[PDB]
């Protein structure tokens, strides 16, 4: 029961989606791999155990490499895994601004409001399209060779990023719905520095109308009633972690380096 504007707009979204997300991560290669004041450490050892993972890498031969991090021991060694972390990030940004350009309504912005909507939105556009390889029964995102595991349960998901994974993963969404939950995020007219705010929030509202259109046409049960409420939710708790993980990134960038040129540019950083 979509208009034909409607159809067009998830046409456009999934040919962008689909062109420019490599859910087999077939091309992320080169990437480094961990080797074989005082309150601002505590709250940056803090940052950082939040989120532990073990990393497995299956060669293409049939071999597995496994790599299970340190236990904290106040030093250096909580760092270890930051460059491979630095390498993944950069990989999913590329794709998400190849994912940007290749949207007509995007690409017809004017170039700085462009750099300042990927600025604002480069995360949650990763996490996005994160949750869409994440396995919440054995609670591991599948990255095609590389998986990278929670390390041990109910005390996991207070941490908000992975309460986030979770509870998304268990709407059941369709690829559909994904791609607009991106383009929503990604035309968000309050982001630092954008100048065609009207523009903008004219084509978010769309959007969020294409979407609340879509749930409508496509899913009559009992269990999606609300469903668009609970997206748009979802859509504002990612804003916030949004907004939590940019600080934590710069406190560890700010007593140990690590962030790429391209990270750097998102994040403001300019190299003096």
């Amino acid at each position: 029961g979509l208009t034909e504007e409607q159809r067009m707009m998830i046409r456009e979204l999934m040919d962008a989606q689909m062109k420019t997300f490599d859910t087999t991560f077939s091309h992320f290669k080169n990437f480094r791999l961990p080797g074989v004041e005082a309150a601002k450490w505590s709250q940056v050892r803090k940052d950082l155990c939040s989120l532990k993972v073990s990393l497995q890498l299956r060669g293409e031969d049939g071999s597995v490499w496994n790599y299970k991090p340190p236990a904290d021991s106040g030093g250096k060694e909580i760092f270890s895994l930051l460059p491979h972390m630095a390498d993944m990030s950069t990989y999913m940004f590329k794709g998400i601004i190849s994912f940007a350009k290749v949207i007509s309504y995007f690409r017809d912005l004017p170039i700085e409001d462009q750099i300042s909507l990927l600025k604002g939105a480069a995360f949650e556009l990763c996490q996005l399209r994160f949750n869409t390889v994440f396995n919440a029964e054995t609670g591991t995102w599948e990255c095609g060779r590389l998986s990278y595991c929670l390390e041990d349960f109910q005390q996991l998901l207070l941490e908000p990023m992975l309460k986030f994974h979770y509870m998304l993963k268990k709407l059941q969404l369709h690829e559909e719905e994904y791609v607009l939950m991106q383009a929503i995020s990604l035309f968000s007219p309050d982001r630092p520095g954008v100048l065609q705010h009207r523009v903008v929030d004219q084509l978010q509202e769309q959007f969020a109308i294409t979407l609340k259109s879509y749930i409508e046409c496509n899913r009559p049960q009992p269990a999606h009633r609300f469903l668009f409420l609970k997206i748009m939710a979802m859509l504002t708790e990612l804003r916030s972690i949004n907004a939590q993980h940019t600080q934590r990134l710069l406190r560890i960038q700010d007593i140990h380096p690590f962030a790429t040129p391209l990270m750097q540019e998102l994040f403001g950083i300019t190299g003096s």
